[PDB]
């Protein structure tokens, strides 16, 4: 994050909107995203969603069951 970028991107991931002036952004979120924010699962295959913060947390619990290592042979990290 050495330097910033032009325009101001939206918060929502799917949205993918950009607005030069901030005023517009806030208005866009208050208008388009007027609705209440939501929580999505960080898993692609899961594609689950929860309208409650607690729900997401508890949901993850299950996933936890499966553990993994940041490092792997298949893809040797270099640099
Ligand atoms: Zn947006
Ligand atoms: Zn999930």
């Amino acid at each position: 994050g050495s330097s910033g970028s032009s325009g101001m991107p939206c918060d929502f991931p799917g949205c993918g909107r950009i607005f030069s002036n901030r005023q517009y952004l806030n208005h866009h979120k208050k208008y388009q995203h007027i609705h209440q924010k939501s929580f999505s699962c960080p898993e692609p295959a899961c594609g689950k969603s929860f309208n409650f913060k607690k729900h997401l947390k508890e949901h993850m619990k299950l996933h936890s069951d499966t553990r993994d290592y940041i490092c792997e042979f298949s893809g040797p990290s270099s640099g």
